[PDB]
C-alpha cells in the first residue's frame, strides 16, 4: 500500500550527463550518440544576458572554444550548431551508454522526472509536472541548466525537458530537446510573466481516486453533480475545465474502485467549497494535482521499467 | 531556488537489483560481489507465514532450490546461509557493477532513498525517513520485498534498509543489510504494533530554515523562548524532545540565515499553538519532518554524488 511521489529510475540518463563549458560559464549536457545537447546560454558572458544576440556570439565561437568532458574523459568537439535555444555539439565519439531514446514535447499537465545535475554530475531525482502555464516548480540552483526531464516506458527514455532559467515567480522554465521553450519564455535574464496558473483537475481526481484505494475515504459523499456544475465550481476556484476525455481517461481507475467519475467530482466539489477541515488525504492537507491518472495506475499496479 | 523532496541518483543500486525465487514466492535481491542478499521469507509457503520455523524450513532447502537471475542471466547459487532475518546466497560470479559500498544501521530520524523494485526490475525512487518508531511511510506492493534503501556520499553507496513487510497501520518495516529488524518487528504475518510515533523536531526546524532561504518568511516572529519551554510545548504535541546536540547540528544553517535556533523554535512553538491559518510553507499546509539538516544544506549547496 501507500502512495508516494515516485520518480523513474535515473541510471539510464545518468550515463548521458556530461559537462559543457564555454568561457567562464559551465553548465550540464546530455550525450546521446555523437551529439551533446546543452543550453545555448553557455556562450553568453556576464554582460550579454539581458538581450544576447546569440547568432553573433556563436559566430565568434568555434569548436575548440567548447570544452565537453564526460566525467574525466574529454570529448573532441568536431561540430557546432544552434537549434532554436540549444546548442548541438557533434563529437568524435558515441556514448557507450546511450539509452534507447526519443525526444518528446509533452502536453501541459503531463508529468516527468528531473535528474538535477551540477557540473555534469547527477545530484538527485524527483518528479515534477508541466503546469498549465508551462512552468515547473522544482529545485534548481545556479549550474542546474542542462538537467533534463524525462519519462521511461518499458525500455525507452523519452526525454522531454531541459532546465534553462528561474522565473521571478520562483518557478522554473525550460525547453524540449529541440530547443523550443515550453511557454512564452525566452532565454534572456529579463522579468518574464508566468501566466495565471490553473489546477490540473484530472490529476486531483486521480489522486483522490488513489486515496480511496489506500484507505482515505472520508471525502467520499452521498451527493452527485453534473459535468457543467462542477465546471462552474471549477472556474470559481481557477481549476482546469473538465472534458469528457478526462472522464474516459479516469475510467480504468473508476472501475477498479467502483466509484463513478462524476460522483468523485461531487466529493471534489465539496472539498473545494468546504475546504479540508484540518483533515489529511493521503498525507497532505492540500489537494495534489501532480499525479496523472497513469501515475496512479502505475503505482497501484507495480509497473517495472 | 526551490525545495523539493529529492532522492539520490539510483543508477549505482540499479545494477545490483536481481531476482530471487524459492518455490512460488518471488522477491528481489541485492547482488554485491559474490553474495545475493534477499529477505528470508522467500522460503515460506502460503501456510508458513503466521509462525514460520525458518531454521527447519531452510534445512529442507538446498542451493539448487534458490533461483537467482540478474535480469536474463541466471546465477549458479553455490552457498546458502541465514543471518538473522535475511538469506545470504553465495554465487559463482561477482556483479561487474558492484558499487563501492558499506552496510549501515541508520539512527531513527535519518533519511534514505528507496529504489522500489518488483521482480528484480527497478520501478522508481523516492526519499523516505526512518520514523522515531522505526517505521517508514513509503509505497510498497506485494513483491517489493528486497527493495533496499540507501544513501550515497561522494562515491560510496551506504545501504541501510531492506523492505520486509507492511504493518497493519499501513506503514512499513524492514531490516538493515545484516538482517536485524528496525524496531520491534519480526517477519511473520501477525498483527504487530507500531509505537506511538513522534515528530522529528530537528527536521521540522530544518525545513522551516529552508523556507526562509527560499522566500517563505511569514512564520518568523518577534517572540523567543527557552529550550525547555519549547520542549513543554513539544511534549504536548508529541514532538521529539530537543537537545543541545540538535542546536549544534542546526548551527551551520542558523548562520547562513542569521536566525538563532531558539528564535526559530519560537516561530515553531507558535505554529503548533495557533496552527497554519490556511497558509502554506514551502508548498505544504502541514509541517514537514522528513528533511534532516543535511538534506537542507545539501539542496541549498548543490552537492553532487
Ligand atoms: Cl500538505
Amino acid at each position: 500500500s501507500g502512495f508516494r511521489k515516485m520518480a523513474f529510475p535515473s541510471g539510464k540518463v545518468e550515463g548521458c550527463m556530461v559537462q559543457v563549458t564555454c568561457g567562464t560559464t559551465t553548465l550540464n549536457g546530455l550525450w546521446l550518440d555523437d551529439v551533446v545537447y546543452c543550453p545555448r546560454h553557455v556562450i553568453c558572458t556576464s554582460e550579454d544576458m539581458l538581450n544576447p544576440n546569440y547568432e553573433d556570439l556563436l559566430i565568434r565561437k568555434s569548436n575548440h572554444n567548447f570544452l565537453v568532458q564526460a566525467g574525466n574523459v574529454q570529448l573532441r568537439v568536431i561540430g557546432h550548431s544552434m537549434q532554436n535555444c540549444v546548442l548541438k555539439l557533434k563529437v568524435d565519439t558515441a556514448n557507450p551508454k546511450t539509452p534507447k531514446y526519443k525526444f518528446v514535447r509533452i502536453q501541459p499537465g503531463q508529468t516527468f522526472s528531473v535528474l538535477a545535475c551540477y557540473n555534469g554530475s547527477p545530484s538527485g531525482v524527483y518528479q515534477c509536472a508541466m503546469r498549465p502555464n508551462f512552468t515547473i516548480k522544482g529545485s534548481f540552483l545556479n549550474g542546474s541548466c542542462g538537467s533534463v526531464g524525462f519519462n521511461i516506458d518499458y525500455d525507452c527514455v523519452s526525454f522531454c525537458y531541459m532546465h534553462h532559467m528561474e522565473l521571478p515567480t520562483g518557478v522554473h522554465a525550460g525547453t524540449d530537446l529541440e530547443g523550443n521553450f515550453y511557454g512564452p519564455f525566452v532565454d534572456r535574464q529579463t522579468a518574464q510573466a508566468a501566466g495565471t496558473d490553473t489546477t490540473i483537475t484530472v490529476n486531483v481526481l486521480a489522486w483522490l481516486y488513489a486515496a480511496v484505494i489506500n484507505g482515505d475515504r472520508w471525502f467520499l459523499n452521498r451527493f452527485t453533480t453534473t459535468l457543467n456544475d462542477f465546471n462552474l465550481v471549477a472556474m470559481k476556484y481557477n481549476y482546469e475545465p473538465l472534458t469528457q476525455d478526462h472522464v474516459d481517461i479516469l475510467g480504468p481507475l473508476s472501475a477498479q474502485t467502483g466509484i463513478a467519475v462524476l460522483d468523485m467530482c461531487a466529493s471534489l466539489k465539496e472539498l473545494l467549497q468546504n475546504g479540508m477541515n484540518g483533515r489529511t488525504i493521503l498525507g497532505s492537507a492540500l489537494l495534489e494535482d501532480e499525479f496523472t491518472p497513469f501515475d496512479v495506475v502505475r503505482q497501484c499496479s507495480g509497473v517495472t521499467f
